[PDB]
């Protein structure tokens, strides 16, 4: 099951450290995808450390990517943060 991560924790993950984000309350860790993703690292890192839901959706995404997102997630932003 998900362990949750407070935005305090999420805030620590936005560098070589690791790159987290929040898409739809769900927390992400994408520190390698930084390499592969057509956005580049910069454009994930830019958002990274939480809430990238708006950028993710304004750009928006395919099913493929939403499915990928499951194996890029680590859990949720905690309910004591939402
Ligand atoms: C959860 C991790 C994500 C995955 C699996 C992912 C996957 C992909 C894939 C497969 C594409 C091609 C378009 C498609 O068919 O969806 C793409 C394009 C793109 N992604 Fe992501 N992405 C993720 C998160 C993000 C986030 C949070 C951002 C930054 C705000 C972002 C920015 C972009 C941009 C800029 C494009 C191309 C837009 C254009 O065509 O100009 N992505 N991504």
């Amino acid at each position: 099951a998900v362990k949750y991560y407070t935005l305090e924790e999420i805030q620590k993950h936005n560098n070589s450290k690791s790159t987290w984000l929040i898409l739809h309350y769900k927390v992400y860790d994408l520190t390698k995808f930084l390499e592969e993703h057509p956005g580049g690292e910069e454009h994930l890192r830019e958002q990274a450390g939480g809430d990238a839901t708006e950028n993710f959706e304004d750009v928006g995404h395919s099913t493929d990517a939403r499915e990928l997102s499951k194996t890029f997630i680590i859990g949720e932003l905690h309910p004591d943060d939402r």
